[PDB]
């Protein structure tokens, strides 16, 4: 059943026309010919059903217990997106010569957060298509609960993780409503890291109820 | 006598050539015609001859004593300093276009940290002065000794507020080799912040003696 809210450790096999796209195995990774230099592998810590993942792996988690795994079917509505029309527009040539760019039919673009696909080059102005490169088709998904985290102390320190790679330790200390974390010595030197801290914080706050203050503890000594 | 180390907050009138040019009395500021946009004012906190200041005045703060005032001549070479001859320099016109810049006698330039005066364009290579607009002229100061602080918590404040004006107030709290400082919940908001806190350690450390590990609390709540 698990409660909405209690966090997990999934892991997910990502299917789509067969071939595989998304997944935890780093074996499988060179096994299969795909890798992201920046993704980490291993069970993906998420919260349980919050839209942390997919809609449909989020109600599929809910129904799933810890340990169990499954063969989930995910339509397109309830996956990546079913793929909306005026999402396809005619955008300008001015618009793209105005962001350094010769339209090239393939070429995809970014306009407004937004990115997309140049279509065809129609004399004059270009057709970019904005959906999802899997939106539309359907995709095999095979995922298992590989833990669940119920203790205070241990769920921050995984959030903690989740922004931050390079935060591997940390001392949390609970004082009721307040979220105590002691962070390295080499913490505030991170790049953007008050950044992570506030964003860390939200978190912790948004999910873990018995917190109303989170604390960042920083030191700092000479050699 | 002030033992070198000791903090004081001293207040400064600087003439030269008669005109004054260096102040901490606002209301004096605008009497005068020269006001800094940035600059804060009233007795700047300073360090006991720890060459915080300029070295003339450095030393008259060590034979003065804490309400005592004075009116001190300072000598270039103990001042802003004595016209070094090797700085200056003929730069050629290319390390001058090379920074999108017409020489222009007058107006000065900036090479590598160091700025400098624009003197003569000697059509091909150009006449540049690199020593700082007060040297060579002798500087004839009135400097008073407002008060003097050394009890550890209250000088921690003061050099927090050194680095950052907006951080009139803050918790400290001495635990034998350690500090730990409380900073209000919009502290970390602040633009460059982690540079100030380190740099804050550093001076913490670097004066305060019995202090070895310096601390920043940190805290967020939601809305």
């Amino acid at each position: 059943m698990v409660e909405k809210g209690k966090m997990v450790k999934i892991s997910y096999d990502g299917y789509v026309d067969g071939k595989l796209f998304d997944t935890t195995n780093e074996e499988l990774a060179k096994k299969e010919g795909i890798y992201n230099p920046a993704m980490i592998y291993g069970p993906v810590a998420i919260f349980a059903g919050e839209g942390q993942v997919l809609p449909g792996l989020d109600e599929a988690i809910l129904e799933m217990d810890v340990g169990e795994e499954r063969e989930v079917v995910l339509p397109p509505e309830k996956a990546f997106g079913k793929r909306d029309p005026s999402k396809i527009k005619l955008i300008p040539l001015s618009e793209f010569t105005k962001r350094g760019i010769k339209p090239i039919k393939g070429l995809t673009i970014t306009i407004d957060g937004i990115p997309g696909k140049i279509v065809s080059i129609n004399s004059g102005r270009v057709l970019v298509d904005f959906n999802h490169e899997l939106a539309g088709k359907e995709v095999k998904y095979r995922i298992k609960i590989e833990e669940v985290v119920d203790d205070k102390k241990n769920i921050v320190k995984e959030i903690v993780k989740m922004y931050v790679p390079r935060l591997s330790d940390v001392k949390v200390t609970i004082r009721n409503g307040t979220v105590k974390i002691e962070l390295p010595e080499f913490a505030p030197f991170i790049p953007n890291i008050q950044t992570a801290k506030m964003a860390i914080a939200n978190e912790i706050l948004k999910r873990l109820e018995d917190a109303e203050k989170v604390s960042f503890v920083e030191t700092f000594e000479r050699k």
